């Protein structure tokens, strides 16, 4: 504590006391970097949820995250050929199951 001088986490640069920041479990993020991680909105104004280390809006939060891969992280499709094993379902292809070699 030689200085001791409120800083952000996502830039990692210094706050200023004039600059409208927001203290959240030990944190500080820049009115312009507290936004969340899905649709990058700044909950300045609005609600936030915090869940898993992450931050996120309640438009977000939400049952509105459909599913995505692992193989290849792209937006996954009920219809679509999909292959669910623990939590994640990797594409038809993306998966390879032992059924042949
Ligand atoms: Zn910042
Ligand atoms: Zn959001
Ligand atoms: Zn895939």
């Amino acid at each position: 504590g030689s200085s001791g001088s409120s800083g952000c986490v996502e830039c990692r640069k210094p706050i200023g006391a004039d600059s409208k920041e927001v203290h959240y479990k030990n944190r500080f993020w820049h009115d312009t970097c507290f936004r969340c991680a899905k649709c990058l909105h700044p909950l300045a104004n609005e609600t936030f949820v915090a869940k898993d280390n992450k931050i996120l809006c309640n438009k977000c939060t939400t049952r509105e995250d459909s599913p995505k891969c692992k193989g290849c992280f792209k937006a996954i499709v009920a219809g679509d050929q999909n292959v669910e094993y623990k939590g994640t379902v990797w594409h038809k292809d993306c998966f390879s199951g032992p059924s042949s070699g």
